[PDB]
RNA sequence: AAAAAAA
């Protein structure tokens, strides 16, 4: 008996529920829940908490993005001193439907703490004190499967390597597989890294890129498509990033796949108080420092666990700001991988630039022979163009299904 | 007995039925007297509610703006039956006090009223990439019809679409558009088609009105930026809620750009320009009137063709029409130096081109284009038209083309 | 003022 579970089943079920313990949905699920709690039998509840400024918080859910909600489980002061809960846990436990006077569910007692023991989360190192570092553990794309799409990953690989505690980007201007090439991000993960913890952030985007991505990732997607005011997609942004540092606290390997880190950048130039001083492309003096934060925010852990965080950027949009948000992004991160517009219109994909893409202490994340392979391969794809050095790589390597032995044949 | 109806018939038949009772105000004296017998007396529009929680039926001779002969809405009409701004109403009226009033509802959205409150609110419909798609091409061996044959091979364009005909000045945007119109109620009749021009020519309209079959919503530029965006914000409603009822809604719109411009110049300034004059925060509402267009798994549709200018020596049209590009998925290149040449349509093959293009053509399509699309990247933007042109004469459609190669 | 524009 739980109640996003409820709020998950079909209104069918819901309906037939209903009828055999003897109004719109919501009304289905709060009259069944109050039934329940008469026959004495316990009720269960769950969701990320967000701590307000009182001291009292509430544990949104996802359905309504981690906002506001009219399910939205109150957890008091007292409960959240007792295990030092903090903004982003995710939190389940029994609750009980509210007494006269009262307009939310309340919280009896925390039964698990970020899919963990409650007594465990008491004794923790905080996010802001764990020692950071450069990425160690190899996040290897390649299926190796051959297939077609495949070859995306296994460029990726060669061009710009990705581990855990990763903070790249994927710059590229509109249309030229920026989104496509982070849902093959996306599935590599899920295949070869089912262990890591999956996160999909869709802010300012297309809808129907919304739909397409949580019904092609094996994870959860939190989405605040174009059709949203900035506003939203601050708080949206706020909730996820939290919640990924709670889970780092519980040394968990959390990746989070954004889409647009760069319409993430305006949203906070839209809200950011005026400074008085702007730069050029119109962005105000203290906008970026949030951004910055956010993006900074993904790192490798020493103590255990990982923040990972591949955000698209947009580049030659004609907008000097977009210019200054990718520049400013890039001495924050340590990874890009760049995609040519004059290469996608040949139709070549993945259509990457090479020579602008790479990876910071590169040597960290790939073997002894494995970086003098790829540092010969770099050395003859230089000279040629954006479109050759594509439709090079992609012919030698499309001759063989994995990448080792594309080593093997270079000899 | 309906209003509008008496708008539209002439002075002479209106004055023949008011002496025998016994222009605006012999409308009003023939339904006020035709009242005092008791008849019923009928009345329609597009709904638009106000602030204060009432609305009124715009009338399209007004451009859906504020009207005369617009009647009123009481707010508990409006939660009767859940009605939202863009809502066509018809039903019976009642003379004012100076503004007609709505008896009981009739149709809503040529519907029963009832089944339009279990219906889902257009926010909440599943979007999607476009599965079905519109095949532009009439296969009659017209002139005009090479234009729709190169569009299917360059850019293809489904249900949901929402793709730009990109071009400077004089390259053949509009009249683009109007083949479109054509190929949309020869081919597709079935779906609702609107036209909806702004801040464009005024002799252009004329000229839609008569050559299209559907709707001519326009406001020329010898309106204000502020009338431009109501005017816009009214036709987009109106189809969001058409979509709502699960119909196909097409939006032919000339110019997209020109209405940028219009919220550029209404948006309060907030201290921040960005490259070009472009306000930091003009480009959003434009971003969700062209996004607006989308394909919905509960059925319906909204498709947005709008043409967008560039090469004007204005950074501002660069940046609004990037914007665009990152929003939507479809988009026809048409170059000054095809077009001076006299050669049309003066299509820039390599730049026009469609996100999806696989869920709009069948597997042998997609490769025919594909090939296609390698043999004429190399040649220049000239080239290529006169090359693609003269093998589409040999022939009158697509399909024996494809077998050509 | 900055942004924009200009360069
Ligand atoms: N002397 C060097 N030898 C090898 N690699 C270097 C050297 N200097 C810089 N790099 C490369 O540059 C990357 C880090 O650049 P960084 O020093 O952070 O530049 P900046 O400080 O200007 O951002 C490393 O991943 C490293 O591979
Ligand atoms: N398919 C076509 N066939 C012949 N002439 C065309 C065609 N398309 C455009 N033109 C020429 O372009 C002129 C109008 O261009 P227009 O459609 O207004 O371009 P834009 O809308 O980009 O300003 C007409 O005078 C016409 O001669
Ligand atoms: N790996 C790929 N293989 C084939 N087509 C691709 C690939 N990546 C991108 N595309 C093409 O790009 C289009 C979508 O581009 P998108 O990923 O939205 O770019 P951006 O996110 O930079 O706007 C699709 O229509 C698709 O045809
Ligand atoms: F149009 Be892409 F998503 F930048
Ligand atoms: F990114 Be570098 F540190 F400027
Ligand atoms: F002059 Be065109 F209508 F852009
Ligand atoms: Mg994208
Ligand atoms: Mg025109």
């Amino acid at each position: 008996m739980n109640l996003t579970e409820l709020k998950n089943t079909p209104v069918s079920e819901l309906i037939t529920l209903g009828e055999n313990m003897g109004m719109r949905k919501q009304d289905i699920i709060f009259a069944i829940l109050k039934q329940h709690a008469k026959s004495g039998e316990d009720i269960f509840g769950d969701g990320v908490l967000e701590i307000l400024q009182d001291g009292f918080g509430f544990l949104r859910s996802a359905d309504s993005s981690y906002l506001a909600g009219p399910d939205d489980i109150y957890v008091s002061p007292s409960q959240i001193r007792r295990f030092n809960l903090r903004t982003g846990d995710t939190i389940s436990g029994k609750i009980r439907p509210p007494k006269e006077g009262e307009r939310y569910f309340a919280l009896l007692k925390v039964n698990e703490v970020n899919f963990d023991k409650p007594e465990n989360a008491r004794n923790k190192i905080l996010f802001e004190n764990l020692t950071p570092l450069h990425a160690n553990s190899r996040l290897r794309m390649e299926r190796g499967n051959g297939s077609t799409e495949d070859l995306t990953a296994r460029v990726l690989d060669l061009a710009s390597p990705i581990g855990r505690g990763q903070r790249g980007l994927i710059v590229a201007p509109p249309k030229a597989g920026k989104t496509m090439l982070l849902q093959n991000i996306a599935q590599s993960i899920a295949y070869n890294h089912p262990d890591c913890v999956l996160m999909v952030l869709l802010i300012d985007e297309r809808p129907e890129e919304v739909t397409e991505m949580q019904r092609l990732v094996k994870g959860e997607v939190v989405a605040s498509t174009f059709d949203e005011p900035a506003s939203r997609h601050v708080q949206v942004a706020e909730m996820v990033i939290e919640k990924a540092k709670r889970l780092v606290e519980h040394k968990k390997d959390v990746i989070i796949l954004l889409d647009s880190i760069t319409r993430l950048a305006r949203a906070y130039n839209t809200v950011v108080p005026a400074s008085g001083k702007v730069l050029t492309g119109g962005v105000d003096a203290n906008a970026l420092h949030r951004p910055k934060r956010f993006f900074g925010a993904a790192r490798n852990v020493e103590e255990g666990g990982s923040l990972t965080i591949i955000a698209t950027a947009l580049i030659d949009t004609g907008s000097k700001m977009d210019e200054v948000i990718y520049e400013e992004f890039k001495g924050t991160g340590n990874m890009e991988l760049h995609l040519s517009r004059k290469i996608a219109e040949k139709r070549v994909f993945p259509a990457i630039d090479y020579n602008r893409s790479g990876t910071r202490k590169e040597e960290l994340l790939t073997t002894q022979e494995e970086l003098q392979k790829m540092w010969i391969l770099r050395k003859i794809i230089h000279p040629m163009g954006e479109i050759d050095a594509m439709e090079f790589l992609i012919n030698k390597l499309a001759m063989t299904k994995t990448n080792d032995d594309f080593f093997e044949m270079m000899k």
